[PDB]
């Protein structure tokens, strides 16, 4: 077991497929917080947290990595990057807790890339959140409709990040329509929406990576995650 | 932005009219606790605090001061001393939100002289305490009556603390019905109660001080203010 | 006032009849953690823990001990050892509160051997538990049955510890009905159940400690002891 | 074991007769520091600071008391109070090692008061102080002459300490010409050049303390103490 | 007295005129380390650290800043920015000490623009560095000889430091060859040598800041500052 | 990077080959103290701690582990168990340094078995123990003699560990005649210097583990390690 708490600590697991992240990208303008990553095994790891602030802007995105995260590549045997025009399925499974105050979330956040060789600087030309709960707060973006996707109902969201220098992706945020502490679900379905139904989305993009955490906006807490993979077949 | 810890620690804002105070007056017969004041922005402030005990001492009042607090004067552009005969209003806005466990209050604490130069060691003459939360707590002295006062009801106490040696304050207590989470409060208003309606305050004394914070007697939370400002016209 | 953080610390009081004591017994295979015994009098003490996990191993036993605890003896003036045959009253009283998450009890442990003579390497023959809270948990053994013992009802376990070697305990569990705050019992009225009503425990046997803490499984939060005492008569 | 790092923390040892005491006096105006006393036996205790300061105000004397210090009455057995008439030897062992930068001694305190009857709020008429070790500080007061007592050299001084009100003590330190780490003194030799040498102490007063420990100034680091203790005989 | 402990937070002091900064830009890719500032007055500030690592890389430059430091603008009253054909003396005092072990620095770091509205994401053009400790590194860029200025000799070393994109500075290093606690100085001495005599600085450019810290490469410990100013005139 | 700080932490690297093992084997009857393992990289990582006592036993040993360590079996790819008649080179590299104050050393730890199927329970018959540093403390047993093994001169000490019940093993002492920062060495010539010269040691045995890192008796400090490895081929 080990528990880590300096902002981008990370602690690998699963034969480096994936890590915990302490990812702390919001944090700059803030002050008396703290947040600690840890992992006692492969089904009890999770983050407890303190972002003492009431504002609407992410103060961090603790959260589990697989793929890139403005990395010099992708984690080993993670199966990413898989191009949408492939058409594999990418498995995830999660279940997990939370007992906080504030306003947060609990989301996937999956990047995708023209490239197939994302690197440290490679700005993405996309994001898909997948919000399994939310507390208090409120997506990226504009309402667009509600749909039935992989068993669930999400109110989807679509909107612009800018990032600088030309630099900004596409955000699509898909937000349960009430909170849930597990999911068996195929991203492949959300990027076939996104691209069939919807023609938001090419499938010469490839999808870099598949994010689960917690982005925190205030408040003080804990996740534990007991069952979690992403796995694309 | 900034969060310090150590007791007596003071941040200053608003070129130095106020500042939070990590006042740990009552803590020096306990053990097991904490206390962290920060500032991310003027409408972005608080402090945290863990105060392991069951005991009806109030533990600390960390608190945003404008004005005198056992200095050697009072902050810069405060518009204290004020004497009640000058009639100033005393306008204060506050809005905060705490999530805690355990038993505290947030109130003003505005405190009174006769001399209008308070210095390090000049003892008050009287307190005057504004509760706008109560969570399991109650004042000193004895109950008076309800009164409704700009808008709001509260409960009116009167007591008298001994601080030795012939120092000692009146205290009137003002405890709101229910809590609230904003205010927008004229100290005259309470003064004038006091001297015109009661007979308990003579109007030659000076307002030397007017605080905001919560009391703690004991337990673990978190207060952030989102609206703060006191300016005597 | 004192307030302690490291593995197996202890914090005596009373003449040192007692020692709260920072008991992690069960931490070794998980991290993220922290644990503090304070007292601050003999009426205002207790503990503050988080336990950052989700499995249903016991991580962490904060406790008071009066007696014996795997030491070259027994606490002073405690009591203990007694042996069953000589039918003393054990009578403790208990008043408490707990604020916390996740998977807890409240909880006494009375340990039990066939010597008089217990030392650091004695292996207990039974254990008594008497549970005044269950957050989520639930004991060792299997369910028995509901008895009225002392005023309040508590169903009854039975198992066994195995502790390695062929050291091992009887574990026997009374886990009240509903919650309690507070409780004044007498040990001897649930060891005479066990006793002459069950024949599951011989009177030569000595009660070599009665502990009183929380077991604690996972999560955050603290308990307060206002009251506290334990005497053999 | 046991080790506690609030303000005025105290932990007890050989039957109350002394206890460390996490004293803070001074540090009301600084910040950033930090300070744990600690005691795993009565052969090894001490503690651990950091006082971040260049200045030439004492922050802090985490110390060993014996007897009195601003509390309603004197620790159980310490053999204080003493009237200086009675000719009592107050012979003290020490055995210490410190690993620390900055500015700081290692001193004894004595404390003596006129009445037999010292509680909370008694100033002490006069102070004794006797540093082992002086690292880049200086003493209250004025040069005399340098001593020789008990089979050590010490620089004499001779001041006043001006605690408001009136009230308010000599104090009269003793500074050893070289550091040291042991030794055996009896107190009553440096009160009999005090009274019966200088004409500057009347036997009429009462010794109300013996306490041991670290002011410092500024610095980081630690004390360990192997040996300790006081008798009145 | 402040002292605040979170990456990039800030304690202004003199009017807003300056803030320490704890300033953390090398920290990404390590862990196990902490810093924090401290201002007890203005006479009286500092930072402590903690940077386990043997690399040969700048971990943080916790500093005091006058001036800009990629924020939009430039402190109240610095002075800043100001034209080098102005021909300004800018006049710095600094009286420092240090106790650490491992690898650092004790340096100014003034940073130049070409433009006189220096933002958040203004690219210096320049940077020159005034090392008053060097312990047991090294700077950027090559060797070019030993000169004497304002009373003091220097190594002068000249590199470029690529930012990415284009952006990127020439950084002139002036090393002194014994180390030393203070210095009084005048930019201009060395903006004019660097112009007017080795015609590698335009004096079309302006002076955006002045700040002075320790570069951290491995270690622990502290620095205090006793004196402090920076003056354009 | 990662940084964790709990009694048995474990952070692997490697691809699981070694851990850093947070060993506080020593700690129970000990408080103040903490102690944090870290990994920068492969070639920066190490450890630092806080053990205030003077006593001589070991109170931890913080270490890097290749093999068995009282787990279920060996690290994966470390190349043990090996049986010494197998006459396998077992080539061990380190470079390091510490800062600390107290009583320390710089040791590996070679650990052997009759089992070539050690499991959490299994005791070691031998202890091996290689000395780089030792700062004022010393070995287990009785010296025997200065030898030349691997190009170095160690004072050889042989004595006896019992662990209970039977358990205990013979240990080993190679202590380097002065302290070093690097070695690279072939624990076989240590082996076969206890087998074939002393005939202390049956080449039936099993080697279980090769451990390195820093027992520590008191004291403050840390150590980083820059170079590292161990190979059985
Ligand atoms: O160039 C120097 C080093 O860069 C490091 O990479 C950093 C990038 O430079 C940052 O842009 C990047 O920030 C992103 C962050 O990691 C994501 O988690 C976050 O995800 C958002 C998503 O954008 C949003 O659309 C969705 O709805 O929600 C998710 C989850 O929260 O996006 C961040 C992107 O920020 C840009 O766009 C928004 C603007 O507000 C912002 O200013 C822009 O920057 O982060 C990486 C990693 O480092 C940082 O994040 C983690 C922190 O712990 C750390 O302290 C930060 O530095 C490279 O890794 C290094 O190699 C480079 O040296
Ligand atoms: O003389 C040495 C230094 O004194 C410092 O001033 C301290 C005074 O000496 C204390 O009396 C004073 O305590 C008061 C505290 O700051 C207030 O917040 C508190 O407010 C109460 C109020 O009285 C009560 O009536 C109302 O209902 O609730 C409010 C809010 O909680 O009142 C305290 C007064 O205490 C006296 O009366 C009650 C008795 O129980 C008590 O024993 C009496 O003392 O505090 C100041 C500031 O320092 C202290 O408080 C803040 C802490 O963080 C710090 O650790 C404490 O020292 C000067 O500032 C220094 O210059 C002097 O050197
Ligand atoms: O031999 C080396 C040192 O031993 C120390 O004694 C330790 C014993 O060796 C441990 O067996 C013992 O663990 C017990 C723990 O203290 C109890 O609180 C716990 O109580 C349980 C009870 O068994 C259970 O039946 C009931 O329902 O719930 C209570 C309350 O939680 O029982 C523990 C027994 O563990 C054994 O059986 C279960 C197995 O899972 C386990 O592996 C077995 O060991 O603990 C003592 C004290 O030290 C330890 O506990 C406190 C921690 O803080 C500390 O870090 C641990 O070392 C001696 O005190 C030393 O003198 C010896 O040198
Ligand atoms: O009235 C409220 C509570 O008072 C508490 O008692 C405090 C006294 O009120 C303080 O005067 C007293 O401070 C003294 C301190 O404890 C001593 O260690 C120190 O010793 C000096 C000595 O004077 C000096 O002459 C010699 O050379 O060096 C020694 C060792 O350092 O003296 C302090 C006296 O201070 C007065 O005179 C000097 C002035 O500068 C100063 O302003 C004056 O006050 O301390 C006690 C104990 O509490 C405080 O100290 C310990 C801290 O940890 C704590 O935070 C402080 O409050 C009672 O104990 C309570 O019951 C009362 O409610
Ligand atoms: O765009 C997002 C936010 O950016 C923030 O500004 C950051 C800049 O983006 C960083 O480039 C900048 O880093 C510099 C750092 O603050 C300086 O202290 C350092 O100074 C060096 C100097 O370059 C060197 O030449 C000289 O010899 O030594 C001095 C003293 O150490 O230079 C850093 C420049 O880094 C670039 O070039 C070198 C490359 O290795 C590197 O990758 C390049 O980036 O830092 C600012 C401030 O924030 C960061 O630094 C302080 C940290 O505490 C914090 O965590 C970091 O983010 C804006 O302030 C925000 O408004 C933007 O949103
Ligand atoms: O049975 C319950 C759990 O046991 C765990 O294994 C522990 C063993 O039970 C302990 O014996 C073992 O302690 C050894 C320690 O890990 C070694 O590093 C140490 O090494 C010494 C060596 O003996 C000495 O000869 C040489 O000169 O120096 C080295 C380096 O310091 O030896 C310890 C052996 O202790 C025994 O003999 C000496 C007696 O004084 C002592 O009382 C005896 O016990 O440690 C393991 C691991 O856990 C413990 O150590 C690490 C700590 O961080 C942790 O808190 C401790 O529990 C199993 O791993 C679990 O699976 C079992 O449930
Ligand atoms: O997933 C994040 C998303 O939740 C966040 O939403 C912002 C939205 O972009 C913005 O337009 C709106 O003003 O605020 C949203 C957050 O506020 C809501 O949740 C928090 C509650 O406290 C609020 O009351 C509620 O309204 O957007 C970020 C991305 O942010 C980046 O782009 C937009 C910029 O405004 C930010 O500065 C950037 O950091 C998503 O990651
Ligand atoms: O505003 C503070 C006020 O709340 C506090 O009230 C005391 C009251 O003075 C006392 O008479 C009574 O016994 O206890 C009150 C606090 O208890 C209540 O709130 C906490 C809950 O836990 C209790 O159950 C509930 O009854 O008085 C202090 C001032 O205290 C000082 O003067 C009175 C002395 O008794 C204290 O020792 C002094 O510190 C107000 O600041
Ligand atoms: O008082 C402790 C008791 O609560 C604990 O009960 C165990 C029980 O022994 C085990 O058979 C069963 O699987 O789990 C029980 C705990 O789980 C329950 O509470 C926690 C919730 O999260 C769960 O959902 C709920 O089912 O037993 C320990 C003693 O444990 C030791 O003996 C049994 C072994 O399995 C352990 O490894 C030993 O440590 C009591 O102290
Ligand atoms: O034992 C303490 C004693 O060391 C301290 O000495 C003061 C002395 O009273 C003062 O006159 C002089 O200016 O400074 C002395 C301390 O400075 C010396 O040691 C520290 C180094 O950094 C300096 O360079 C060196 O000169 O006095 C205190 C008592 O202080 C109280 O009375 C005097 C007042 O000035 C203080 O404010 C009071 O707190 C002894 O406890
Ligand atoms: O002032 C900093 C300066 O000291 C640092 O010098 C580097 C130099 O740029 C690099 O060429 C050389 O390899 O290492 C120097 C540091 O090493 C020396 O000091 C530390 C000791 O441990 C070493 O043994 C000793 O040789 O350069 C940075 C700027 O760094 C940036 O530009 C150069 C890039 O290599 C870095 O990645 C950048 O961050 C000055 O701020
Ligand atoms: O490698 C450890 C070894 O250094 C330690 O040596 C002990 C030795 O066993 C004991 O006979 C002797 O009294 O003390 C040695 C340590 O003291 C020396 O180093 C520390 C300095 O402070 C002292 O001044 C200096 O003399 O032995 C342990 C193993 O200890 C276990 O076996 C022996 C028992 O006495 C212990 O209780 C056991 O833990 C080696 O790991």
């Amino acid at each position: 077991a080990a528990s880590s708490s300096n902002p981008s600590d990370k602690l690998y697991f699963k034969n480096k497929k994936y890590y915990i992240f302490n990812n702390v990208w919001g944090a700059d303008q803030v002050s008396g917080w703290w947040q600690t990553i840890y992992h006692n095994s492969d089904s009890d790891m999770g983050w407890v947290w303190n972002w003492p602030s009431n504002t609407s802007t992410v103060k961090a995105y603790p959260s589990i990595v697989s793929g890139w995260h403005w990395t010099e590549g992708y984690t080993a045997g993670s199966g990413f990057p898989t191009r949408l025009s492939d058409q594999k399925n990418i498995n995830t499974k999660v279940s997990y807790s939370i007992s906080a105050n504030g306003t947060y979330n609990a989301a996937y956040d999956i990047w995708l890339h023209n490239t197939n060789k994302a690197s440290w600087d490679s700005a993405p030309t996309d994001a898909i959140m997948i919000w399994l709960n939310n507390t208090n707060a409120g997506p990226a973006g504009s309402y667009v409709e509600t749909v039935s996707i992989g068993g669930h109902s999400w109110k989807v969201y679509k909107g612009y990040i800018d990032a600088g220098g030309g630099k900004g992706w596409n955000v699509f945020s898909f937000i349960r329509t009430a909170n849930t502490q597990s999911a068996n679900l195929n991203i492949r379905d959300f990027t076939n929406y996104l691209a069939d139904s919807k023609q938001w989305l090419s499938k010469t993009k490839y999808v870099s990576s598949v994010e689960f955490g917690t982005e925190v906006f205030g408040g003080t807490g804990q996740i534990n995650i007991s069952n979690w993979d992403v796995t694309v077949r």
